[PDB]
């Protein structure tokens, strides 16, 4: 039930294909729905869950670089699959910018999302 | 650079590859270091950092589950590579395990690491 | 603005008076809502907030012992107040809990708290 | 309790904290520049009763970033444990939050860690 396409609230959309060895990949864009908004996407998520209404453990990585963009940062998301008519990846997230050693104390923003698989 | 051997402060190791195409491929050793405790990591890195001194933005996820063990739960470093002599990965991690909705709340536990090619 | 009863999803029930001077008192009731499920908190905001159209920051800290029960542990919330029509506190917290030093890695769990003053 | 007295990171901060038998935690933190314009309010809140078994003592507190001189619009909250010892130390994670807009609200929140010793 991960395979798909899921939204945030803010305008994001992230397409993923769930392997059957534990793999996630696939691509995130952007509000602006651009080219210039698609980044790709890897992570990792626990093929057999257990089947005792607990969530599906997962988690993915972007790095904001394109071939018409760079950010210098990369997010994680962390977070867990909830199945049913109202499917949800509820997850939190950390985005880390590069600095140099002195700004390092600021380089690491903290948020959540949650995404579903309607807007 | 990047790609090679890490051990983080606990006596775990991380052998990455950097890609050319900004991915991370490798795999994660256990503080015990026998086959039952290494898992497959995947992530992602910005393959074109800044050139004042700054890190190089990262990020990777582990899931908890191999051939021998499923922990139902995953985890997410974001962080950044600073090179020179004395390379180190500082990072930032989230475990999510997968839980009921009840117990969501106490889903996900935050630390830091700091990586090194130095046991 | 800030100064009264505020409600989680969750349950839970957060009294706070917002000070002259900055400081943030107040009693947290867990969702149980009996005498047994009240603790003590205090906190600190920004009592002269920028008039742009930005939030509030403010933070506060529980910890969880009071005469009923000890949990050996300490929630501290950031976050800041949103003014207007449905006014709300979005905040993110860090709990710590006592651990020795081979399970501190496990100490703590990160979340968020959204709090309005209508409760669910 | 262990707790009370002058602690140090190692960017160059000060705080001065005393320890109360009900659990709460008062002070003063001191960035870097070390004069008054650098001076601010803390307030937190500490376990205690902690177990005996080994285990830190839990705590947080939180400092809001205005002063008489100077107001950033924003809060830091540290969580975290007291370890006592010869070589005492306070090992916190925090975040920090800034008043912003709504649309800018996602990156309104830094996290971070620090340990805080007695000897600077």
């Amino acid at each position: 039930g991960i395979t798909g396409t899921w939204y945030n609230q803010l305008g994001s959309t992230f397409i993923v294909t769930a392997g059957a060895d534990g793999a996630l990949t696939g691509t995130y864009i952007g509000a602006r729905g651009n080219a210039e908004s698609r980044y790709v996407l890897t992570g990792r998520y626990d093929s057999a869950p257990a089947t005792d209404g607990s969530g599906t453990a997962l988690g993915w990585t972007v790095a904001w670089k394109n071939n018409y963009r760079n950010a210098h940062s990369a997010t994680t998301w962390s977070g867990q699959y909830v199945g049913g008519a109202e499917a949800r990846i509820n997850t939190q997230w950390l985005l880390t910018s590069g600095t140099t050693e002195a700004n390092a104390w600021k380089s690491t923003l903290v948020g959540h999302d949650t995404f579903t698989k309607v807007k």
